[PDB]
């Protein structure tokens, strides 16, 4: 009955402790999992879910054949409590999706589903159980969202959008609804500039975002969002490059306003604005979706810093990563005066890295903390490949 | 604690976007998934719920033999969350059932299930989880009901009934319950038509249904039904048949009154007013449940019209379809001043038009919107045989 | 918060109507499904459960081999809601218990469950999820209890315990607890008589009760018990017997206060008075636990009347029984100012009549109804044998 | 809304009645159950739960291999309603977690989960689902806790942490916390003893704890902490050991401030206090972790007593046993004006006992009443090996 404010400042954390890590494809060894993407994590006031794509395959079943296209008929968007593996009977369903974002606005459940033909998709908003409101692309070439938790602040929920090539100049915009109704657009100018899948959290009152250039770009474009849907677009400032494929730190100078790295292709992640510092997440292999570690660069948010003065090892380079995005606690459920920043590692495995007819992904979720954590590794821990591989 | 009104006008839709697809078939390959038929949807201020039948069977087990009749002694009703898969450990029981309605009058759940000798079947009525009340056959021959959502307005709730030949003359009836028990009934004078499984919704604080003539009838009967349990009955005035099977719109007159077509057999179907328009769902194929599209006819539930306006594809002919179904969304979830108009589609799978020993379904629900939706299909997608099968 | 009355008379009932079916059996060929003994259904005011006995063990699993005695460390009692099989991921844990009762006071649910050695068993009272209070063997000779719903009157619960000789003079008590603990108890005086797995009901402010007697009777014994622990007890006075075995109805003479037929054994079964009338229960075979059906005998509770004037048949004679007991449908849940009679048929499958390795059951629920009832057969339906007997 | 007291005396009890089995190993022979240790309990103003570590693996799978080491990235604080096996379906999850305690302040659940390397560990503390505070090792060699029941008493909880060698002097800690916020720690000052897994139930306002010495004692460490943090500390009195491995009876003399028995190892263990006598659980064998006892010892808490006054067996010395641990029923749910003594039997199957290439546990709790009990076992009873084992 009461809407979540989500005005606070994002806190100033050391590190991050594991949240949770659900084991999902080691349980489908033997159990009913869903064969996922993205397992991105959302919380309302009461608890926090993980969220996922399914293909309506379980794991060790003839469906998880991994022919099937992503952007198939099959794909839905559904969720589980977090730390609970994507499984049959625990499961949630939400929206017929291959493309995805979803918050709570404190009251209820809002989710977007980007479902249809690459031609002309339809994003159907559910808000409470039951769909809403529509969007329809406006391009005509493959309409998408975040891939994350989406942002709501004191009531209002907002998200980023792309419709437009994968790989050159495409259209992105901003959306913003209440109770699931659309009240609110905004085209964001990005000439130059590729948006895709973005990791938002609220902070200050503003959805900062950072997001994935699919195009040149191997750091990172950050979008300021404010309500009245002025926004501020650009590039993480640091002299460090985050996505992935990348060349060295060495050999990067960073920009805040322009792609750096002239590199293709891309991965999902995340970073986190501390005042003027930021945290960045990257795997740690340069080349491929291998290791996940942090990395907090003073003055990295506004400056082209090479500062670095934290770093955090969650997943080995032994060891596959994958997609990342960013989530924030509730007060209400953290009882701090601040919105506790907090990440997913999606953990890829199967093709193409390894043989198997299938790909899955299990997840670890760490919270930012007020002490330094020591470098582990949580990684998936399947044995591959399974029985239906042979 | 409180009646729903459900005494609204139905919404103005442009088309229909996707709600939800269980992919219960894909799932049962391995999960633990009822065997099922008519998983058709009804929903209360809270949530939708899928209702389906089941044998007490699993896909992928002997039991699945599909050699056991339709009116068998195991035949229950149960019911999951719209998108679940009807599986075993999220399922709610509901009713011993080979024929089935159900409805939430906004306070709970009532559900009508049909089971007995087909020379002397027993409805038993539940409310609220307990049997409330009782009908017995009038007239000696298969009584029987919906098979999709009944429709409560202001607390008390209807639903239309047969008892007879399923191809020729047979008995028609309306009953009205409130809180489990009956307090009024009403005989269809139809001499020459035939209702079986209607298809009903509120609108305007009416019921309006729209059902299959099995006799003679490649249109579809419409009766509108008054709280005083007076009613209009006929057929639906459309000039385009869509019964299947059925014959080519340009061999088809239509007729307010009278069945057209001249055919028997039939599949269960729906439509929805709009004004004086209507949209009708029917199967692409003239003569074979595979397909299923949707068709707004300018004044056709008013006129003899033939001046189709919109189409849109949800499942191609390249698919199984199968019975379809209407329903609303509460106002209570909706947030809108109108009754959203709803559908679900099911989509048969195995006998007798695969090479299986058994039969199932799963579903697609679609929910009416503001604005055109893209053609697509969202097809079951189960690849058939399966191990049972061999 | 509050203490369900139950201190209404009995609804005068002309037939049962199916209210739920499991299939458990069934489902348990490919699902997870506890085997089973006594699915016995007790009523809270929101709900109604089915409660049942494992071993641990499931379907199709070597460990379901039967050679595992009744009476084992590993006996549990479990439930769900009714109509639900009794499968793993569904089930709630009650008690440690090899011989159980339950019944619902109106704010929490009791259950009593007896485990330990035949020598000095221990009957450990459960309520709301904890236990409360304790029962030891006050005859040293397998403590045991109705394998059926308790009852609650006005807060406090009754049932009723046996203790002694399964085929001679056993010593029979009556308890009486609130909230989880005793508050009385007296000792029935019933020298010639036997008392075994009581099914009781409340009526008009009593508990009645129709046992079974396992050493010479074929008759039911009555126990009518009022709140201060003066009791009445006899035998149904019909001259029609409801045990197994038992003689045929011509070779029969009645009595109120004495065993009559001397046959050794017995099956759990139930009776419903209806003014002076009784609806009894029985097999309908007279040596074997096959088929069901229900009499009403026109002052069979007070006379030893054979005037038959209803019959009913709910399960063939081509099918297994077994085990049958009584409860009520609370008046919040009915809506009625009566309380509706209602019985659960257990439908033993496996050993010894077929060849398995394994011996479990399951139910159709029945409820009592204004109006007649077809007679028709709800039977098991499982296909014997299973994977695992061969 | 309302903290527990939990300030009361712990009832005298005279024996220990059962109040669950879960059976989590026979049934994982064929459904979908967690491979675990340590199925502790500890109970909510309205539930008890089971919690359990986890691999991330199910019975009857590859991945149960036990060659996985303890202290795995992998490992997960996961639970389940109390009688509930630890089954995927019915699972919560809690925490990354090799080493955990879980206590509930009367309002919410607070977890305490540690993980990460051992020279330099994370505990993450969680309350009402998320990580709230954090504690990192303090001595860099495998920091580690309860692994049962932590105490909240008026709202505050505490609980008992080791850090160090395991088989010397390590170093030793009480932690306080607040709605999952750490507000106070104390230094052990325990010189020659050694502490761990404490067994902790609140008495008198006060949290006692029998803990592991797993340096040089046979007899069980003591720890009274009052909440100022202030402690008394040091061996339980009895002139009777028992830890596992310990000599005879016969051949110890007890003290209440010393470790006797000079033998190394240990296993997890229990003791309630009864004004001055002892409730001591212990395995049966003195070598080997099969059966489970309980012995009450007169004056046994404050003397080096060898009165033994009581004695109930549990599981017999024909079964395995392994940890055990204490927890307390809240008032609110026994409807006592004491704190009812509580205790959980592990009983571990498979390496390196048995032939297997896995080991799991299953669990049996059994509450203290008012009366004597009588012996039984009531021990695993899964058949070994399994099919993963061939
Ligand atoms: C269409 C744009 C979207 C976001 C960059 O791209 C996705 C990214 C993916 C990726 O980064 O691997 C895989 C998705 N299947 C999809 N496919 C391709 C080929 O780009
Ligand atoms: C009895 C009338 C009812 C509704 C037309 O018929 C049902 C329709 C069915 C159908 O349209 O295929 C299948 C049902 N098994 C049942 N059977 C037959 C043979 O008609
Ligand atoms: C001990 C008395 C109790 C109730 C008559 O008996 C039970 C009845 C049973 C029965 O009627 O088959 C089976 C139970 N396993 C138990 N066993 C025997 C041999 O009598
Ligand atoms: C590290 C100290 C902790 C508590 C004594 O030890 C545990 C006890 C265990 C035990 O008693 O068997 C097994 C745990 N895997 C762990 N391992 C060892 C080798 O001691
Ligand atoms: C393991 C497996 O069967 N994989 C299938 C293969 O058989 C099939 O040839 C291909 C498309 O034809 O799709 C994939
Ligand atoms: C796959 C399968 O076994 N199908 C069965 C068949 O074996 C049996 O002959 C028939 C009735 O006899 O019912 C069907
Ligand atoms: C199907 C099966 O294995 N049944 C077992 C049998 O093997 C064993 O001999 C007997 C006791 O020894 O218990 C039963
Ligand atoms: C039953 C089984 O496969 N156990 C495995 C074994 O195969 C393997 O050799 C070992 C490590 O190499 O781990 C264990
Ligand atoms: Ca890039
Ligand atoms: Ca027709
Ligand atoms: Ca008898
Ligand atoms: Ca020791």
């Amino acid at each position: 009955g009461t809407y979540m404010n989500n005005t606070e400042a994002i806190c100033d954390v050391k590190g991050f402790a594991p949240f949770s890590k659900d084991n999902g494809i080691r349980i489908g060894s033997r159990g009913h999992i869903f064969v996922i993407r993205e397992p991105f994590v959302s919380c309302s006031p009461i608890e926090c879910r993980t969220f996922f794509l399914t293909q309506g395959s379980l794991l060790n079943d003839k469906h998880s054949n991994g022919t099937v296209k992503d952007r198939s008929p099959f794909r839905t968007l559904m969720s589980v409590k977090v730390g609970q593996s994507p499984n049959v009977y625990q499961a949630r369903f939400e929206a017929v999706a291959w493309s995805a974002t979803a918050c709570h606005d404190g009251k209820k459940w809002m989710t977007v589903g980007v479902t249809g033909p690459d031609s002309k998709a339809v994003a159907v908003i559910h808000y409470g159980g039951v769909p809403t409101d529509v969007i329809n692309s406006w391009a005509g070439d493959i309409l998408r969202t975040q891939e994350s938790s989406c942002t709501c602040i004191q009531g209002d929920c907002y998200w980023v959008m792309t419709d437009g090539p994968a790989n050159r100049q495409a259209q992105y915009r901003i959306y913003k609804a209440n109770q699931g109704r659309i009240i609110g657009q905004a085209d964001i100018s990005f000439n130059g500039g590729h948006i895709e899948e973005c990791s938002c959290y609220p902070n200050d009152g503003k959805v900062e975002c950072v997001c994935r250039d699919n195009w040149t770009g191997t750091n990172r474009p950050v979008l300021v969002i404010s309500p009245d849907l002025s926004y501020r677009v650009g590039y993480l400032c640091a002299g460090i490059p985050s996505d992935t494929p990348r060349g060295e730190d060495a050999q990067f100078t960073g920009s805040c306003t322009s792609p750096m790295g002239n590199q293709g292709y891309g991965v999902k992640g995340f970073g986190f604005r501390q005042g003027t510092d930021v945290w960045m997440g990257r795997t740690i292999s340069r080349t491929s979706r291998s290791g996940f570690e942090i990395l907090r660069i003073k003055n990295g948010w506004t400056q082209t810093s090479k500062e670095q003065v934290r770093k955090q090892v969650v997943v080995d380079n032994l060891n596959w990563s994958g997609y990342s995005g960013s989530f924030t606690l509730p007060v209400e459920l953290s009882g701090k005066d601040c919105l506790v920043p907090c990440f997913w590692v999606e953990m890829i495995r199967g093709k193409p890295e390894e043989k198997t007819i299938w790909t899955s992904s299990s997840s670890i979720v760490m919270c930012g903390v007020d002490y330094e954590i020591a470098d582990w590794s949580w990684h998936d821990g399947a044995i591959l490949p399974f029985d239906i591989d042979k």
